[PDB]
């Protein structure tokens, strides 16, 4: 996260562990 940081960017799996339930 963000979506758009990943997508328009780079991001590590790390920052996708914030959008989880």
């Amino acid at each position: 996260g963000i979506v758009e940081q990943c997508c328009t960017s780079c991001c590590s799996l790390y920052q996708l562990e914030n959008y989880c339930n």
